C-alpha cells in the first residue's frame, strides 16, 4: 500500500540524523524526492549527510546544529526550518541523550537530562510545529524503543523517557481523535537496531540480534506516511508478534463514551 | 495472606499526605500501629492529620512540610524522617502536582512541572531513602494511574509523568534482581478515585464511577506489605482484567536470560 512517491515534494524534519537511523532516514527521503531539514550536534557530520540526500536526489536538504537540551535552540529550530521548506508535512523526532548499558546507582543528573532531550524537548518541537502540521494535515512521528513499552534493566533513565513519550503522544492522538486535528501520531517500537552506537554499548554485554538500521529507518519512514498509530520493527518475528496489546486498546475505547 | 499486623512497628513514610488517598494511607498506617512521617506543603492541614493518626493508634506520627519541586527538600526530607523513626521500611510515593482536565495546547511549565514533581521528585527521594531501605530490606510503592498504563485524553502532561513512573521503576525492579537488592518495588495502577481533588476536576467534563479512597488506600498498604509488583484499584471489575499486561512479562523474562551480568555482579 506504501509507494515512494507518498514522499515526493514532502516537507520533512529528521532529528539525530547525523548517524545511525536517523541518518537513514534522511537518506532514504532524499531518494523519495523529499525537502528534508536534519538536525544533531555535529554541523560538521550533518554536512555530509545533507551532501549526500542531495546526490541522492533529495528536492532540497538543509541542516540546523545545535543541542536539544536547550529548549530555545529547539523550538526555534522547528520555525527555521519550516521556514526553509515553505511548510511541514512530516516531523520525525528520533534523537536521544548519550547512554550506555549500566546499573542506575545515584545518577539523578542522567535521569534529569535523558528526560530534557528524549522526552521534554519532543514536546517542545510539537508545540513548534503543531501550526504546520495543521495546515498540511501532517504526520508527528516518535522514535521510540521496546524498552519504551517493556522492562529491562541497564536502561532505567532511557526507558523513564521512552515510557513517557508513550504516555504524552498517545494521549495527545486520543485528544486529536475527540477535537478532529487530523495530525497522525505514530509511535515506533524498536528492538535493537545495528548502529554503530549501539553495537559499541552492547558488545560484550547483550546477546540478542540486532535488525539492519536502513530496513528500520524505512519501516519507520512507511508508517509514518501510511500514518500508522504504531510501528514495530524487531530482528525476531516472535517479539514482534507478541509487542502488541489488545487489552491497552479495548480499556482505552471502553473509556471513549466517558468524555462530554 | 494479608494482616493488619504486617504494618505494625513499621518506618513508613507517605508524601502528598495531607488529603485524598496519602491522608486515608496514613490513617490505616496509624490503626496499624506503624510509625509514621507525613508530608506536603500545608504544614496546617499535615498536623492535622498526624494528630489523629496518634488517636487511630499509631506507634508514633510526625510530618515535614515542604514542597517536592525542591528536590534539596526531597532529599533532605528523607535523611530527617528517617532520624525520627530510627529507620525507614517503606516509602510511599504517592503527591502530585495540582492537576486538572483540559486538553493540550502549548502549556510546556505544566509539562515540566508534571515531569519534575511527579516523577524526578520521586526519583531523588528513591536515592535518598535507598540506604535505609537496603539496611530493612524494605519496600518502595509508587502511587500511579490508569492514565499511566493506557491512553486517555484531558491529561497528556500527566500521563506522560506516570508512564515514566513505570518504566523507570520497573527497569530499577529488574535491575534489583541482577544486584539481589531486596527492597520491593509495587507500582499501583489506580482508576478514579473518590478524593475531594478528582471529584472537582471531573465535574462536567468526564462521566466515569469512582472508587472510594479509603479501600484505594487499603489496597495499595496490602499490596506494598505483600511485596507485590503492581496493584490494581478501579471501581471496574472489567478494567482489572484488562489492565494485567502478560505478554509485556512474557518479552521481560525471553530477554532476562539475554544479558551477561558478570561484570555487574561482581
Ligand atoms: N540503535 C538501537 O539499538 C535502538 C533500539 C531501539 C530504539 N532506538 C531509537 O532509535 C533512535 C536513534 O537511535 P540510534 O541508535 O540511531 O542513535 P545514534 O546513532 O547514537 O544517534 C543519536 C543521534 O542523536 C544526536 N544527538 C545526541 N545528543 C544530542 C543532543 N543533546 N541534541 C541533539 N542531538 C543529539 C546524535 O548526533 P550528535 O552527537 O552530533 O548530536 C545522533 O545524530 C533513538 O530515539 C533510540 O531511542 C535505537
Ligand atoms: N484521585 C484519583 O482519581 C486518582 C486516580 C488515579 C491515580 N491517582 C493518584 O493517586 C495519588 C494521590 O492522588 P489524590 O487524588 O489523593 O490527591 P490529592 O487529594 O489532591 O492530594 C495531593 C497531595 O499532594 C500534595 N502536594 C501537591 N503539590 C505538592 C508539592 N509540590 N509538593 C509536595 N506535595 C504536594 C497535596 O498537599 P499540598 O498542596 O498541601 O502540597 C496533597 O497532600 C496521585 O499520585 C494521583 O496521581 C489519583
Ligand atoms: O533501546 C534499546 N537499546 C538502545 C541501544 C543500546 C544501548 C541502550 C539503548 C540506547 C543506546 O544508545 C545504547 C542504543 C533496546 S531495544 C531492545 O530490545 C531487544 C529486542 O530486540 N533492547 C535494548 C537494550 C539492549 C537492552
Ligand atoms: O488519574 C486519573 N485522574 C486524576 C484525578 C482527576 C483529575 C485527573 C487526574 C489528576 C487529578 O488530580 C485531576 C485527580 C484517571 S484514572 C482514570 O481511569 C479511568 C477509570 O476510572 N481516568 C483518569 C482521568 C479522567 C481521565
Amino acid at each position: 500500500e506504501f509507494r515512494p512517491e507518498m514522499l515526493q515534494g514532502k516537507k520533512v524534519i529528521v532529528t539525530g540524523a547525523s548517524k545511525g537511523i536517523g541518518r537513514e532516514m534522511a537518506y532514504h527521503l532524499a531518494k523519495m524526492g523529499a525537502h528534508v531539514v536534519v538536525t544533531a550536534r555535529s554541523k560538521e557530520t550533518l554536512q555530509k549527510v545533507v551532501s549526500h540526500c542531495l546526490e541522492l536526489g533529495a528536492a532540497s536538504a538543509h541542516y540546523i546544529a545545535g543541542t536539544m537540551e536547550d529548549m530555545t535552540f529547539a523550538e526555534q529550530f522547528v520555525a527555521q526550518a519550516g521556514k526553509l521548506m515553505g511548510g511541514l508535512d512530516m516531523l520525525i523526532l528520533n534523537h536521544i541523550t548519550n547512554t550506555s548499558l549500566n546499573l542506575f546507582h545515584d545518577d539523578i543528573h542522567h535521569v534529569r537530562k535523558s528526560m530534557e532531550v528524549n522526552f521534554l524537548s519532543y514536546v517542545v518541537l510539537t508545540v513548534a510545529a503543531l501550526p504546520m502540521l495543521k495546515q498540511s494535515n501532517g504526520s508527528i512521528v516518535v522514535v521510540s524503543s521496546l524498552a519504551g513499552k517493556v522492562a529491562y534493566p541497564l536502561v532505567a533513565a532511557y526507558s523513564a523517557s521512552k515510557f513517557a513519550l508513550d504516555g504524552f503522544f498517545s494521549s495527545i492522538r486520543k485528544e486529536y481523535s475527540v477535537s478532529r486535528v487530523n495530525v497522525s501520531i505514530t509511535l515506533c517500537v524498536l528492538g535493537l537496531i545495528d548502529t554503530e552506537t549501539a553495537m559499541k554499548a552492547v558488545s560484550g554485554i547483550v546477546h540478542m540480534q540486532a535488525a539492519p538500521k536502513e530496513e528500520c529507518a524505512l519501516e519507520i519512514i512507511k508508517g509514518g506516511a501510511l500514518r500508522q498509530e504504531e510501528v514495530y520493527y524487531d530482528s525476531s518475528r516472535w517479539t514482534t508478534l507478541l509487542i502488541r496489546n489488545p487489552s491497552r486498546k479495548i480499556l482505552e475505547e471502553l473509556y471513549s463514551t466517558s468524555y462530554n
